[PDB]
């Protein structure tokens, strides 16, 4: 699936060399020049599962339908054990969130009306909205965003366009802060998909947010394996500090 906009951009093509190995895409949008910036067009449109750059959204749900309150963030583990040692204990927002601990998360969406969030991924115009598929939809299932549509989404919830909660938005914006600086604050999800048994979707969503402007991002990966949301990171940072922002 497509997202359709023929909006303007700046074209990116000489950071092609950071995709090595990659169907991959770079959107930045600047928020002072109300700006788009690409790598890959046509790739930049393509819809892929968001996978679990979702939990930004799920938890702004969660805090709207009082299923999350600012001081009540707190998770109990059931002791299932898990591949990855993080996710194995009582998590909070910011943990569930840094260590990508799904369980958070499917338990966010166990407890929200499949309506309600129909109804939220309606307003927030999140990709196709397909939640059909199955329990899971965010995960390599019906649920499907564009990289353009990723930064479009961050800049409308930090620029309050979104119906949420001003703190609710600090909240989830907090959980996902990877750094903070005098000179910037530095905001991002990881996200990856596992398909025919190899990590074949990467994403990196986030902004970085100056003295006086704020650069949202996207960055897709498309790949045989090694499409992951670390690789993604990884492209995307060295593509910031290229243009100096980080
Ligand atoms: C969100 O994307 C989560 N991803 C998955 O559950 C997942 C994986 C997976 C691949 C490799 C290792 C662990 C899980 N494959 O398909 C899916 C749907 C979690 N977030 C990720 C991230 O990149 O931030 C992980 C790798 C931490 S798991």
């Amino acid at each position: 699936d497509k997202y359709e906009t023929n909006v303007s951009y700046k074209k990116l093509n000489q950071l092609a060399p950071y995709f090595k190995g990659f169907d991959g895409s770079f959107v930045l949008y600047n928020e002072r020049e109300q700006a788009y910036s690409i790598y890959n067009e046509p790739e930049s449109k393509q819809r892929y599962s968001p996978n679990s750059t979702y939990k930004i959204y799920l938890a702004l749900m969660a805090f709207d339908q009082n299923l999350l309150s600012l001081n009540h963030t707190e998770q109990q583990w059931d002791k299932h054990q898990y591949p990855f040692k993080e996710w194995n204990q009582d998590q909070n927002l910011n943990s569930s969130m840094k260590y990508s601990v799904n369980w958070y998360y499917e338990n966010l969406n166990k407890h929200l009306r499949q309506d309600e969030v129909k109804s939220y991924l309606d307003l927030i115009e999140y990709g196709n909205e397909e939640i059909s598929g199955n329990e899971n939809y965010w995960n390599e299932s019906s649920l499907k965003i564009s990289a353009i549509e990723q930064v479009n989404l961050l800049k409308n919830m930090k620029q309050h366009n979104m119906h949420f909660d001003n703190k609710a938005i600090e909240k989830v914006e907090n959980s996902m802060t990877l750094k903070q600086k005098d000179t910037y604050k530095y905001v991002g999800k990881t996200g990856t998909g596992i398909v025919n048994h190899k990590e074949a979707n990467g994403w990196f969503v986030g902004y970085v947010e100056t003295k006086d402007n704020t650069y949202y991002f996207a960055t897709h990966l498309k790949g045989e394996d090694n499409a992951n949301g670390e690789k993604a990171q990884q492209i995307s940072e060295r593509i910031l500090k290229e243009m100096e922002l980080i």
